[PDB]
């Protein structure tokens, strides 16, 4: 279960929740984005209610990607309870990406 | 002198002129982006009648980006007779773009 949310929507998949959220801003032109769209399913059945993974799309969502500063995608940003907490910023290895969660859970 | 095209303006900015063309694929977030806005303007002028500029905002290009493979922002693609013949993915400095023009122009 990964939301694709919006600009409008925002608030509610991604500020409002109490688990913990990890953001990924993509873009279908972006090749790295898409490369990690494989284990970004797996983690999201690995942490199955201990993470919500959400995707913006960047091209629709620009004001979104704006608001929070986002200067280069693959961006990844987690939230808890409506603040960014930590950012994984570029594409980086599965194992990374593990060791992102569970330091910031 | 940096041109401003659209999806369906593209074939009459970029592939049907004579002249080299060096696409700029660019989002208003996107920091590289912003990092080498400057340059571009200054090659746009040193190379006046010889190579023309153009910038395709992706937010409101995603056809044009999706279409030429662009992997990601800020990508410069050279364009002769409406072909692609040479890219550079990512920003790089002054010395860099200009070896890269005078090689494949």
């Amino acid at each position: 279960t990964i939301v694709n949310t919006t600009d409008d929507n925002f608030q509610a998949d991604v500020l409002d929740a109490e688990t913990p959220v990890l953001v990924d801003f993509w873009a279908g032109w972006c090749a790295p984005c898409k490369a990690i769209a494989p284990v970004l399913e797996d983690l999201s059945s690995e942490y199955a209610g201990k993470v919500k993974i959400v995707k913006v799309d960047v091209t629709s969502c620009e004001e979104t990607a704006v608001k929070y500063n986002i200067r280069n995608i693959p961006a990844l940003l987690l939230f808890k309870n409506g603040e960014v907490v930590a950012q994984q910023i570029g594409a980086v290895p599965r194992s990374k990406l593990v060791s992102f969660i569970d330091e910031n859970v």
